[PDB]
């Protein structure tokens, strides 16, 4: 089957391209400088965007559609969110969690993302999620490369064998280890969680990513410590702190002061734009704080930033179609990224970002990588995001595994008109 | 003498009740379906109401009465009346002390409490008030359980031999360990003050009641440690944070999360209702916050609270008759706890709550229980508590320790009429 993609767009590069493929790999990249014909085993972008696969760097798979499962939340906080949760936990079953997984999952490769670290909570000693995402991650392997990162839920020193649990679930095969340092009982135990949480990364060679400061705690500044121990381990591409949203709270000038060692440091961070903007604030009356973290000034300092959709139909969000693109609307609005070249550059924080969060080795539209590409029928990053454009087709080893047929809409005025909201 | 109390109302109750006492205890607590009538060995309560004593969480019994002396207190600030009190304590002697301290137990005995928890001061190495005081609860045992907490005013860190003379005072025979972190030096020294604080507890099986966060500081979350650690040790029940005005000044966000391991820790609150409002807010200007701790809302979930009069006619406040439904009054009006069933709980936070803090394995009106109980002229919580009634009587082991034969007010109108403010 597929030996090209043709007329393809690039971000960031004039014109059109093609892309030729073989043994399941991009064999080269050649500047077109007109439209090419279609022909068998050609695969016509039609002038669409080709980019590498969304990538989906944060998401709760155990938790996903099961939003008002016992009880509802409600108060619209993090902290009743956990309650809730924590009442359905007590309720999983190993199908229960692989067939929510599932569909989830489904949703995802529909939407064109081939990457994905899903949190699992392991404050629970029966690990059932974890055991039943530990199929679900060989499962979904031809779609789907799933990182399982162990997520100490109701924290690793103030959960009764917390820490032994996180390091059973690494025995496992978690791929990530967790933490979650605000939301130990003290200051105290959230930085010696962090250093236990490193311990464990570097006896068995895991990737870190830390749920970091999701509180509207000008005082909570876990962050700084996850930054300090990545540089000196120099491990910094392997350590992610997700969340980080007590960091909108904190004054410029300690801001000024962290921002040097987290760009030393080289760590990635996560922002949860959808999620974020319905969690936090709910302590403030009015004005109300946004809450989401520093990501325009991260991306100016060249610190690496990305987003994820956190929950889809869950404990803290009832909403979501496991979107990227939708994702980063809000973030991008929220955030006021909105000058022209801001939104049209947004692909990168669901895109290349995401795929060094995720620390990926095999990324992008290169020579020599994996045919796994996505095409949007869309001119550019600001257009695909403007019409919230679907997936038309993507690819993963140079087979398609998804595609849309996009909408057809017609108005009927004194004759019928197509209308595609082009611009 | 002795043996029922008839027609008594009952908080929570409807309707009129009779309290059988026998050997000191009470036998047997039987509704009535009318008023009894009055007969020798009979105490009347005249459809008043009916409780277990009151109870003093927290007062210093070796300041009280020295409002002044030397010098006053001035800025009306924690730190000048500590600074006060310093000048003071280099004056004491003991007979000095053990005056002092039975004037204001009388008007306690006088006001119907029963229990009372005095703070004295062991930054001093000649322990001079604590030897009085110990001689003090032996003479007062009759009519009041008086408990000492060994309180290091200056600091267990940041005082020469602190450590040493708090230990002293618990050979010696304090009940209670005391600490005061946010006094300390230093945050560290803060910390490291309650870890040794618990050992000391644990060590000789006492009671822990730390002044805790009192000072307008959002920095200031010692009780997180207080919590934990009791939270660790499994101690809750006997383990008390005192003051927390801190908490009034904390982030709602920070405050949520806090919740949680309160609640879990079991650990009790004192607010002091008559001090906090005067010391607190001191250092504002305008507007100028309240600075008594989270009451409502610890109320709202489950959380043991309850309050002191701190001091009286002391280095820190100068009024008082060590009198609780005032104490009560002040707290209802500046947590703005005034909804109708807000006010007649009321209560709760000087009689149940206080002995929970305390706690107490012999209070409240039940069969097998010492006969320890007082009568309130009035219909219910909410009556006492606005009408500021004094103590009817106050019974302990059966036999009536106090009685106050209230106020006649008459007004000469056409004709005299009585006035009793009712409503
Ligand atoms: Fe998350
Ligand atoms: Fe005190």
């Amino acid at each position: 089957a597929l030996q090209t993609i043709i007329n393809a767009r690039l971000p960031g590069e004039e014109g059109l391209w093609q892309i030729h493929l073989q043994d399941g790999k991009i064999s080269a990249i050649d500047a077109q400088s007109g439209v090419m014909p279609i022909t068998e085993n050609s695969l016509d972008a039609e002038q669409g965007l080709v980019i590498p696969p969304f990538v989906e760097p944060h998401i709760h798979l155990d938790t996903t559609q099961t939003a008002g499962q016992p009880n509802w939340n409600q108060s619209g906080t993090l902290f009743e969110g956990i309650e809730r949760w924590a009442e359905r936990k007590a309720l999983l079953t190993h199908d229960d969690v692989k067939q929510r997984a599932w569909q989830t999952l489904k949703w995802q490769i529909a939407n064109g993302i081939q990457h994905v670290r899903t949190h699992v909570d392991v404050s629970d000693a029966t690990l059932t999620a974890l055991k039943a995402m530990l199929e679900v991650k060989q499962e979904v392997a031809p779609w789907i490369d799933l990182q399982i990162a162990a997520f100490p839920q109701e924290g690793i020193l103030s959960y009764p064998n917390g820490e032994a649990l996180l390091e059973e679930a690494l025995r496992l095969g978690a791929d990530v280890v967790g933490a979650i340092p605000h939301f130990e009982f003290t200051r105290e135990y959230g930085v010696e969680s962090l250093h236990k949480t490193f311990a464990l990364a570097q006896k068995y060679d895991r990737l870190i990513d830390v749920h970091c400061d999701e509180i509207d705690d000008e005082q909570s500044r876990f962050v700084e410590t996850v930054a300090a121990l990545a540089h000196h381990e120099g491990m910094g591409a392997r350590v992610t702190a997700s969340h980080t949203t007590a960091m909108h709270s904190y004054n410029g000038a300690y801001t000024s002061r962290l921002f040097r060692l987290l760009k030393m440091s080289g760590i990635n961070f996560v922002a949860n734009p959808l999620v974020n903007i319905h969690l936090q604030g709910r302590f403030d009356t009015y004005p109300k704080r946004r809450g989401i973290t520093r990501v325009k000034e991260m991306l100016e300092s060249g610190i690496n930033v990305c987003f994820g959709h956190d929950d889809v139909c869950g404990p803290w969000y009832p909403l979501g179609t496991a979107n990227m693109l939708q994702v980063l609307h809000m973030g991008l609005h929220v955030c006021q990224l909105m000058g022209y070249g801001q939104i049209n550059d947004g692909l990168n924080l669901i895109t290349h970002h995401s795929a060094r969060t995720l620390n990926l080795q095999d990324y992008g539209i290169a020579a020599g990588n994996s045919a796994n590409l996505i095409i949007l029928p869309a001119e550019n990053g600001f257009d695909a995001l403007r019409r919230q454009v679907p997936v038309r087709y993507s690819v993963r080893g140079g087979k398609v595994i998804a595609s849309t047929q996009p909408a057809q809409t017609t108005v009927y005025l004194e004759q019928p008109e197509a209308i595609d909201y082009k611009r």
